[PDB]
This record gives C-alpha cells, sequence and structure tokens, in this order.
C-alpha cells in the first residue's frame, strides 16, 4: 500500500463507544444519518486517503510546486492535482456544511474523523481544496447578495484562502498596513501586501480563488479591531452565473522555499501593485474585521492540530509496522550468551516503550480532537456532556489551544520516537517519517505560534472566561477519579487533576500580584506554555482511562480475536500513560509554582 | 558573514576559567602552547569555520553529491571540495596528531574546541577530513610495517572510513557475515557488501582512501568477538612511497538519500563482487577486531555528541540575534493597552524563557563535553583531576555515552526552540535552523542509537565497571554541593545528586532480582534512556553551577562591560537550569522506581 497508515478502529472506538455521538445521531439535524453511515463514509474515506489522496504525498515533496514570477502563476504537479480532484469529485470537502452549498448535515466531531485520513494522507490536499469550507463561513457571515457568491463559490469549486499576516504583522495581526479604499460602486479597493498566504495560488487547478482579507479601511482606527474582512477574487465574475471574467488586481509575487509541505504553495500576494485594482467587498457590508476572520482562525486551529494528530498517528503506524519485522540483537534476557537467537525489536524493552509513548500520544490525542469536537455542535454537547449552548461554546474555545498547542508540539517530540524505532533507515527518504517531522514542524508556528495559543488559553479562555468552561471538565475529571482492576490509574489520574489545579491556582496568583507589580504577569508568561501541556497531558490521561473502562466492560463481556487485541491495547496504553507521564505533572506543578523574574530583568546582552 | 556563529568565549572560559587546562598548558608534552596560543587558534580556526568552511553547508544540501554508478564514483560540489582543502591546508586534522604523522601535541580538551567550530559551520567537512586521525590508530594498532603505510596515508593527505555494518547488522554488529579468506602472501581478500559507510567515496577529492573493515575470518567463531579488522585501501600502493597503483576490489554501489547531512555521501560498499579481489592486510596482525574497532568508535561517538552539540550552539546564536532585531507585539504588562509601543521579541517571557532554555544546553552541554575531553589525555587528567591514567580511562568511559546520547538527543529537541524564535521563518531554508534540525537527527542513530547508548552506560560503564567511575564524578559532585548567591541552586543540586542516585538504586535493585526472575532485566532497558537522560541534567547543572561559581567571583573582582554581560549570563543560566530542570528528576526517580513489566507482557497484536 501506501505511506499511510489509518485507524478507522480507533476513530470508531472514540466515537461510538466512549463519547457517545451516538446519541445525537438519527436525531435533530441527523435525521438521516445512523452509525453505519457514519461507519461506511470513514471507511471509504480511509481507503481513498490511503490510495489516491497518499499516491502524491512523496512528489510533492521531492518536485515541489513552481513559480513564473512574470504570470504570477503556481504550478502543481499533476500527481497532485489528481489527488485533490480525486478528493473533490467523492464530495469529501461538503460534509457537514449547509445543504444550500451542496453539503448534508455530519456531527463536527465525524467530520474532523473524515478529515483526518486526508490530513495523514496528503494535509496540502486539504488545505487547496477547503474551498467549500471557506464559503460555508462566507455564507454564515455575508449579505443575501454575498450568499450567492459563496453558493456559487461552492458549486463552481472555488479555491480560498485567508489572508492576514504581513512581513511586520504575524503574530500581532493588529499592526498590519495592508489597505482599503471605498468606491462610489460600493466595491472597495484593497492595496497591500500579505506574506506567507497557504494557496495563494494553485495555477489552474481551480476555476477561481476568493481570498478572505485582512485590511484597513482608509481612517479606520488601529490594532486588530480596526481590521475589515473583505473578500477578494482571482478573477471578477458573472455575479449570476459565477463565470469568471476579468483577472482582479490579486498576484502572487513570490512562492517561500519551505522545510516541509512543499506542496502547500506559501505566497507572498500583492493587492494593486501591478496596474489592475484588488476589486473587494467589504463582508457583511459591517465593520467586523477581527471577529468575522476568527471563525476562519478557529477553524484553522482546530485543522492544524488534527492534522499534527494524524501525522503522529500514522508516523506511529510506520514504526510499528517496521518493528514487528525488523530483526535485530538478542533478548536482553539471553544478554550474556552471545549465541542466542536474533529477535524482532518489538522484543526491546526500549523500543517497546518508544512504541507505547507513541501509542498513547497518537491515541490520546485523537480521544482530545474527537471529544473537543463533541462541543462544536450544540445538539451534540447537550446530549453528550448535558451543557447548553452557550457552555458549548466556552468549552471548544477552551480547548482548541489545546487541540492545535499541544498537539503541534506533542506530535513533532514524538515523530522522533517514530524515526528512532527505524534506526538508521529513519533518516532515509526511502520511508515517510522524515518527511512526517518536516511537515509536522509547521503545525507549531501557523494558526497561532504554541505561545500565543497558552497566552490565549490562559488570559482569554480562563481568566476572560471567569475560569467557567475549565471548572466543568475539571469537574468531570473530577467526578471520574471519585468513582477495581482501574484503581491505581485513578489515583495517578486524581494526583494529576490536583497538579494541575495547584498550575492554574499559583497562575492566577501571579496575575492577581500584578495589580501592585505589573512585572508579577510576567510569571504567567513563563509558565505559559508547560501549564498549557499540562492540562493536556491530563486531559489525555482522563479520555484514556474512559477508553480503558470502555476496554475492560468489552474484555469481560468476552472479546476475543482482534478484538481483543484492541482493546487489550487500550488497558495498557492507559495504565503506560498514567503512570510515566503523569506523575512528571508533580515537578511541574514545583517549578510553576516557584517562578521568578530572575531572567526577566536580567541585560539582554547577557544572553 | 555566514549562518555560523561560533562561541570562543566560551570555549576559553570553560578550558581556561572552569576545568583547568590551564594547568597542563605549558608542561609536558604542551611546552609549546600557552593560554594565549590556544585562544588565538580557536579564534583562527572560529574564522576558517564561518567563511571559507561554512561558505559550502547550504549548496552541500541543496545540490547534494552525484553519484555515477558505472564507474562507482561519487562527485562533491567544488565549492564542498573547497572547504575540506581549506581546512587540510590549515593543518586543522592534525591538530593533536603523533608528531610522526604531521601533527603537534595539543591536549584533547583543546583539539575538541577547536573541531567544534568545523563541526558547527559543515560537518561533513570534518567526516571527509578525518584521515589523519584514522591513521593515529592506525599508527596506534599497526605493524611496523603498517605503521609505515599510516604514515604515507598521513603525508599524502588519504581520506578514510569505518565500515562495519550490514543490511542485517546494524546495532548487532556481530551478526555481519562480510568474509575474510587469507592468502599465500599474507593479504586477505574481503567479501560482502557493507552498508551506510560515510565517506565511502569521495571523487577526486583524495588520492586514495583506506578503509577499516570489520569481517569475519574463515573458521572464526560467531559475534563481535568471531571479527577481525582489515586495512582496505581503494587503491592499492607502492609500500614504500605510496604511490597509488591498481584499482582494489572495493566499490560503492548505491548512495542513500537522506533527511540531512546530505553531502556526506553514505555508501553501499561492495568488496569483492565485481570481479575483482578486495585486498586487505590484518590491522596489527592479530584477531581483535571489535576491541580495535572500537578505538574508532569512541572517537566517533565524542564527535557525534559534539557535533550535535556544536549545532544546537549556532542554532541558538543564530535564533538570539534573530530575536534582538524582530519587533512583533507589545510588552506583556501592556496587554491592555492596544496602541502601546511595539517591542522587539526579547521582551516576551516565553521568548526570554525558550532562549535561556536553549542557552542552558548550548552551554551545559559544551561544558560536558569538555569536561569529558580532559579525561582523554593522561597527562590532562592527573593535572587537573589527580585521578591515574587508568581512572581516567574509566570516567571517559563513562562519560561517552553521555555525550553521544544526551548530547544528541538534546541538541534536536532544543533546536525545536531556536526554530521556534523565529516564529513563521523558521520554517523558511532562508535560515540555517531548518536544516541543523535535519543534519542533526541523525546523531541520535549512528555511532550507536540512543538505546545502545543507554545500555552501555548502565550494563558496562556501570556494572561492569563496579561503580568506579560513577562514584569518582558523583564524589566530585557531592564535594560541591558540601561547599551565599549560589546557596539555592547548591540544594536543588543535592536534591538531584540523590534523585540521580535513588535512579541507580532502583536499576541496580532490578539488576539483582534478575537473579530469581531473570523479566526483571527489561525494567532496567525500560528505564535506561531515562536514567542516562537524567545523568545529563545532573552533570550539566553541577557544570553550570561551576561555571556560575567562577562567574560570580569575576564579577566581585571587578568585570565590567561585555566581559560583566558574559559573567551574568552564567549565573542566570546554572540559576534558571538549577530551578527549571533540575527538579523535573524527582518525577523521573519516581517513575523510574515503579517501572513494571505489563508493556513486556503485552501481546505484540494489541499496539
Ligand atoms: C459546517 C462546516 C464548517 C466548515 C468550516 C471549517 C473549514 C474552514 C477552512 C479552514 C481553513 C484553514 C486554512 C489553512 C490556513 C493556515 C492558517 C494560518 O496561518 S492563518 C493566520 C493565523 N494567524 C493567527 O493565528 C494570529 C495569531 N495572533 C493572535 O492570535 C493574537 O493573539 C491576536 C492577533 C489575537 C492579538 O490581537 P489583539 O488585538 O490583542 O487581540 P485581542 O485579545 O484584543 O482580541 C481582539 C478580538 O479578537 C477576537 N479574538 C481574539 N482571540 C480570539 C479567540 N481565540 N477566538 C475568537 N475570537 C478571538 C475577538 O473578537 C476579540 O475581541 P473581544 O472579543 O475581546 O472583544
Ligand atoms: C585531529 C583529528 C581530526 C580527525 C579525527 C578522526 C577520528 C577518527 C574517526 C572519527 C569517526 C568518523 C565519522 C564516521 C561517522 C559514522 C559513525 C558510524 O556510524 S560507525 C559505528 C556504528 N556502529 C556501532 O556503534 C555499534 C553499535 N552497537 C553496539 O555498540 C552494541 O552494544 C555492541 C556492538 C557492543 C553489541 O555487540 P556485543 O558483542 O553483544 O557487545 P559486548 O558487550 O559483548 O562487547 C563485545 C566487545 O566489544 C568491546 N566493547 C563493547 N562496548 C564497548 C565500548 N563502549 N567501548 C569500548 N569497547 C567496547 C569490548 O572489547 C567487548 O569485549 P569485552 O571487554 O566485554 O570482553
Ligand atoms: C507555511 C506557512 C503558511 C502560512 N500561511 C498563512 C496563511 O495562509 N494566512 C495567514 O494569515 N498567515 C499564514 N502564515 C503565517 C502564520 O499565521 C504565522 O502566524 C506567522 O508566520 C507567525 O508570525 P511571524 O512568522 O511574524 O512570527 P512572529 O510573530 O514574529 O513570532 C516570532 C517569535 O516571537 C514569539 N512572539 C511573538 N509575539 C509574541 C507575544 N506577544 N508574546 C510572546 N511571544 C511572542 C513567537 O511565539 C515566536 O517564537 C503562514 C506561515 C507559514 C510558516
Ligand atoms: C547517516 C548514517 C551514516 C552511517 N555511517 C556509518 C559508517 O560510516 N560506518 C558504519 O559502520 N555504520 C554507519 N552507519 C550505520 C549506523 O551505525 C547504524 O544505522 C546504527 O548502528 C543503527 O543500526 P540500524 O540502522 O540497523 O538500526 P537497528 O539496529 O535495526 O535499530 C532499530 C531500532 O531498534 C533498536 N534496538 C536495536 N537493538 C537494540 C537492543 N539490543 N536493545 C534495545 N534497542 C535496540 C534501536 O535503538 C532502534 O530504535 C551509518 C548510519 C547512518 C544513518
Amino acid at each position: 500500500m501506501s505511506h499511510y497508515r489509518s485507524n478507522v478502529r480507533d476513530q470508531v472506538f472514540n466515537l461510538f463507544e466512549v463519547l457517545g455521538v451516538d446519541k445525537a445521531l438519527g436525531h435533530g439535524e441527523f435525521s438521516d444519518v445512523d452509525v453505519d453511515t457514519a461507519r461506511d463514509m470513514l471507511a471509504e474515506v480511509s481507503r481513498l486517503a490511503e490510495g489516491p489522496v497518499a499516491e502524491s504525498f512523496v512528489e510533492g515533496d521531492r518536485n515541489p510546486p513552481v513559480f513564473d514570477p512574470k504570470t504570477h502563476s503556481v504550478m502543481l504537479p499533476e500527481s497532485f492535482k489528481k489527488s485533490v480532484n480525486a478528493m473533490l469529485e467523492a464530495g469529501w470537502d461538503k460534509v457537514g456544511i449547509d445543504e444550500a452549498l451542496g453539503g448534508m448535515p455530519m456531527p463536527k466531531a465525524v467530520v474532523w474523523a473524515l478529515h483526518e485520513h486526508i490530513l495523514g494522507a496528503n494535509p496540502a490536499v486539504w488545505m487547496y481544496a477547503g474551498g467549500a469550507g471557506f464559503a460555508q463561513i462566507l455564507y454564515h457571515l455575508g449579505t443575501e447578495e454575498q450568499k450567492k457568491w459563496a453558493v456559487l463559490a461552492a458549486e463552481r469549486g472555488w479555491g480560498s484562502t485567508m489572508v492576514l499576516t504581513e512581513p511586520d504583522a504575524g503574530s500581532d495581526v493588529g499592526a498590519a498596513r495592508t489597505k482599503a479604499v471605498q468606491q462610489a460602486d460600493g466595491s472597495w479597493h484593497i492595496d497591500g501586501v500579505k506574506r506567507f498566504i497557504t494557496s495563494g495560488d494553485s495555477g489552474d487547478l481551480f476555476e477561481n480563488i476568493f481570498h478572505l482579507v485582512l485590511a484597513r479601511p482608509e481612517g479606520a482606527g488601529p490594532g486588530t479591531k480596526g481590521l475589515s474582512l473583505y473578500f477578494v477574487p482571482k478573477f471578477l465574475f458573472d455575479v449570476e452565473t459565477g463565470e469568471p471574467g476579468e483577472r482582479n488586481g490579486v498576484f502572487v509575487t513570490n512562492v517561500e522555499h519551505k522545510m516541509g509541505l512543499k506542496v502547500s504553495a506559501t505566497c507572498e500576494l500583492a493587492f494593486g501593485q501591478h496596474g489592475v485594482p484588488a476589486k473587494g467587498w467589504l463582508v457583511g457590508e459591517v465593520h467586523n474585521g477581527i471577529a468575522q476572520m476568527f471563525e476562519v482562525i478557529e477553524q484553522a486551529r482546530m485543522m492544524v492540530g488534527t492534522k499534527a494528530i494524524a501525522t503522529l498517528s500514522t508516523g506511529y503506524l510506520n514504526a510499528l509496522q517496521y518493528a514487528k519485522s525488523r530483526v535485530q540483537g538478542a533478548d536482553l534476557t539471553q544478554m550474556t550468551d552471545k549465541t542466542a537467537p536474533r529477535v524482532t525489536i518489538t522484543h526491546h524493552p526500549d523500543v517497546r516503550r518508544s512504541l507505547m509513548t507513541q501509542k498513547a500520544y497518537a491515541e490520546g490525542l485523537r480521544a482530545l480532537y474527537l471529544y473537543t469536537a463533541t462541543f462544536q455542535d450544540a445538539a451534540v454537547a447537550e446530549v453528550v456532556h448535558g451543557v447548553d449552548a452557550k457552555l458549548a461554546v466556552k468549552v471548544n474555545d477552551l480547548m482548541l489551544p489545546v487541540v492545535k498547542g499541544v498537539g503541534s508540539e506533542q506530535a513533532y517530540a514524538k515523530l522522533t520516537e517514530s524515526l528512532q524505532t527505524l534506526g538508521g533507515s529513519g533518516f532515509l527518504q526511502d520511508y515517510p517519517i522524515e518527511q512526517y517531522i518536516r511537515d509536522a514542524k509547521i503545525d507549531s508556528l501557523y494558526a497561532g505560534t504554541t505561545a500565543i495559543q497558552a497566552q490565549d488559553f490562559f488570559f482569554r479562555k480562563i481568566v476572560r472566561d471567569k475560569g467557567v468552561a475549565l471548572a466543568h471538565v475539571s469537574g468531570q475529571i473530577q467526578e471520574f477519579v471519585d468513582s477495581g482492576r482501574l484503581k491505581t490509574e485513578r489515583a495517578l489520574l486524581a494526583k494529576a487533576l490536583t497538579d494541575v489545579q495547584g498550575m492554574a491556582a499559583a497562575l492566577t496568583g501571579y496575575l492577581m500580584a500584578a495589580q501592585q507589580d505589573v512585572t508579577s504577569l510576567y510569571k504567567v508568561g513563563l509558565g505559559s506554555v508547560r501549564f498549557l501541556m499540562s492540562v493536556g497531558d491530563l486531559i489525555i490521561g482522563w479520555l484514556l482511562q474512559r477508553q480503558a473502562a470502555v476496554a475492560v466492560a468489552a474484555l469481560d463481556a468476552g472479546a476475543t480475536g482482534d478484538e481483543r487485541s484492541f482493546y487489550e491495547g487500550k488497558v495498557a496504553v492507559a495504565s503506560f500513560f498514567a503512570k510515566n507521564f503523569l506523575p512528571l505533572l508533580t515537578s511541574t506543578r514545583e517549578v510553576i509554582e516557584t517562578l521568578d523574574n530572575d531572567i526577566m530583568e536580567l541585560d539582554e546582552a547577557a544572553f
């Protein structure tokens, strides 16, 4: 087969044995979707991922897109084009999207499980083909006239981009200087240069591209609150039929050469700099740019974390496959006997430690993004968690920085173990883990760096939230921990919950203290990322133990064969994680409780 | 200037203010080298590394060597060949080499500090140019006839290789099947295929290459003990003048395609398979192969750890230079004020945490390999540490797994922080950190995987050694923590010593219990790598506090200006490491004390 190894069985286990998404199927907007329908779609898309989508994964990296400056055009490998069009011709880009746009209803938890397979097999495909998902947001936020455009965009299959960054405005989006001047007809003319734009051009892959652009109206206020969101197409088009017309003044002027994700054209995109106006329209005809754009960012941050996790999972499964078959060395128990038979390396304790660590974070993080996705539909959140719509929004907001920040960083860190499992062969392009690592590095940077995720998590999702969402998740873990074979694991989780609550209390103390000495805030920043990562380990631990309980019940009821091996692996991985990673949170709490500002007051030249 | 950023000042600090190498200079073999001569040499190689050597760093990766299968030859980029020849013409490969081979005396601590700059600027240069260091080993081990061959190899500038690995014999060197058949004329015919041979061919870069080859003499016993070391030249040569002659029967048949270190040709090397016998000569005319080859392996393991550390250093320095000039966002104390002045990112807490983390491991690991190198000369070890020659060998042996294993893994892990400091630009090939990471990942694999290092460290360097070397080093740390501003840090180091000593006790306990239940050994394997990493952190913490003590003295003695900034940085980094990384060892100890065999008993199919 291909490089991509899927795990539909684990997705089904989470969705329909552990998390309860099955109880929302057959109800609400999912009247005509049952568990069998969702299972079949998952198997169907996993086969597409493993075949036509994965087929161009290697070539996308080895023969990157070619950029021609004078026609401002990017040419993608033909094999990649077919991969994208194989996905689109099957309609996987439209599941969960409004029926007006050609979609059919589906819980986001299932949608993200479906898209996991695409993100694992060839993530850039998902990016180039996000047009309809972009159209969904434009449909939600636009005037009635702009809704017809969104409908057209979805059906003519346009490509799409999210356009915020400028050389001087990356983390600080509010510093952007791309400007917008209103025209007599109500149109606007966009004028500026944007940097690092994913899918900024894609050649003849699509009939059109509609950029969603942040720009500052002439005379607008400063910062992010002064930015407005604009619909700017590559081609002007017939507002009735969608037929592309005159080329609009939006041009790629450069394409970055990157560590990985090479098939995703990361572009310098110029608006109105080449003699042709960049005509655009104010989304919703209101000035509400940063709020509007964050509907896109929220999806971007979910995708990026799910991508990081999809990559770890297939990285782990490739390493496991290799390890079962690689003979090297003798069993440690027969070390003195140098004539002892050679064994497969899964017999070596460090290889099993490595593989169980990979397993725990692949499956642990899979559970985490699926659990997060059960809060992204109010109806699913209601039936699974018994929370009302407002609280579900708060919990999803709480969990997004965890999915993105912990997923990106832990996936990359544990792909190191995947590669280590192959020995020297892991350093070769013959195996895909090398590329997995290069493609995954980006996940801690774009859609907001980890430091921005951790700042958002504490200041916006806990402090501004008054801790409500965190107290809800904490309370669910408390109940789980207070409720035979899993008693030791639950006590380690009780300790980890207490450790994380002590982290949050210390950081809130630093926050409170800042009223007397404002530099106390630096301590919060110093601890923010370790706190973010600790919460992730806590929720991974809990979800894995919820899985282990379902597995114990399945084994007692007489599981046999492959199902028994699946459930046996869940008991072991939940216990392994509890004993090897949860106790580390104790030392981290002590460090966070002890933070000082020595390194803040240090002279910069001392570094 | 170039990508490579050096730190001569820190090397001097370690060598001549902390570690006491100055006491050995001016005496014994080092008559002709004083502190000043060494500082100038470090500065001189500093500049060669930054210029002619770093010149080809980028091209070597983006235009890798071309393999010609019909002539079994590798063609290296011309600019890279210039870099190698610039190193050789300045004689940096012969520093510390026997005078018979064109070298002059130099303590190993200074030699590795010299080579740090080549390894950071273009590590493959060091590898290709290592021929003279190979000859020194040939000179030590050879018959009188072979020592003349070693002289000619050093004088004619030949390249060299170390040839062990086969497809079925990587970590398990003893499974190699390359054969050796003695001829009437006293030579042997080598027959087999070797894999992954660094520098297996180099085109016209050198006049000859002498391969050091492990092979199994006809009728020898199994495992590493049945292997012998053979001298196998690319060209047969006149044994009096060294003039190359007939082509010997050893040919490269493939070159690997790798993640990084691309300009190092990693070759499939075939002996006696292309119709021409591969003539070789038994090194020392004795069958001591694995012990002889381990003289080479010990240098390779020191180099790999030093390379990884050299790479983290220039990664940190590049990120630091970038952080000081990158304007993004405002001070955290003004987060509510959206009009606040923009600041350089060095003002942000998470960036300073990141930078101080990179600093502590770059400088901590530099101290580690320099400390280790003070045991690689008997005269130096006596003057500096007061230990006899045989104990110095044992300590060096103890530390080689630390330098290679901990250096390789921690350098790669912390380069993630370096790249993160660049934000989105770190993912660009426009900056060198992307290449650092790819070039560094191999450090955890070749010259023995991290698991091999951890196994060697415990079973051979602690258990076979009867705790002598470990007891000596721990004794020095015990002394140190029992000796105002460094008091808090001293106590954290004491706790770390107790923690590591508890890890050792637990592992020794598991070893003893293997007398009754031999599976207990598996627990040793499970904790082996974490134990090794913990010792690294202990020794890093210790050395940084030794540096801090020296720095405090210099501060109170009236240091000013840039020297004051240097010394202040050492105080801060030693304290930061003590407070943020040493306490984490307590939880690691608890994990090691609670290891069990559940994941060993688990069915393979359950993974
Ligand atoms: C049915 C089907 C469904 C289909 C749809 C799904 C599919 C769609 C397809 C997805 C496409 C993905 C394509 C891939 C492209 C790659 C992504 C990128 O790199 S792209 C680029 C990625 N770039 C980045 O990620 C930017 C990174 N930088 C940051 O995030 C900064 O922290 C900053 C810019 C927010 C700071 O600015 P500063 O002015 O200090 O900010 P303040 O703190 O003052 O907040 C101001 C206002 O912002 C707002 N708002 C804020 N936070 C949140 C939130 N978390 N959350 C929400 N809103 C949030 C809020 O309105 C707030 O006002 P208020 O409510 O308070 O009144
Ligand atoms: C100015 C100078 C400028 C230029 C400088 C040039 C310097 C020189 C060249 C530098 C290198 C060039 C760069 C090349 C980079 C490629 C490096 C590689 O990958 S290639 C290398 C890649 N491949 C590897 O690294 C192999 C990795 N695999 C291993 O290490 C395995 O553990 C194994 C082979 C030892 C197992 O086999 P098994 O038979 O079960 O192991 P046992 O436990 O039973 O010991 C058997 C005998 O071996 C001995 N001996 C053992 N250990 C050590 C030691 N630490 N320590 C010492 N000796 C050791 C010992 O004699 C022992 O006998 P005994 O004393 O006990 O009676
Ligand atoms: C491959 C790729 C594709 C991209 N595609 C897109 C796209 O389609 N659309 C788009 O809009 N953007 C895109 N970007 C940009 C992306 O959104 C990133 O947010 C951007 O690269 C980050 O800003 P920067 O690179 O200027 O880094 P900076 O913001 O300059 O960050 C540099 C360092 O400073 C730290 N830092 C910065 N500000 C703070 C702060 N206030 N507190 C603490 N630490 C801070 C960061 O964490 C980081 O370590 C892409 C980037 C890449 C690499
Ligand atoms: C770039 C590069 C250059 C190289 N250059 C040279 C060279 O010049 N000369 C040379 O002789 N070799 C060279 N090698 C070979 C290199 O030393 C081997 O790849 C290395 O020893 C690992 O062997 P392997 O690839 O077969 O992995 P394996 O031995 O198959 O290891 C696979 C996995 O099993 C684990 N494992 C194996 N045995 C054990 C055990 N007993 N206990 C616990 N875990 C175990 C490993 O840690 C790893 O995770 C090079 C390799 C590379 C990648």
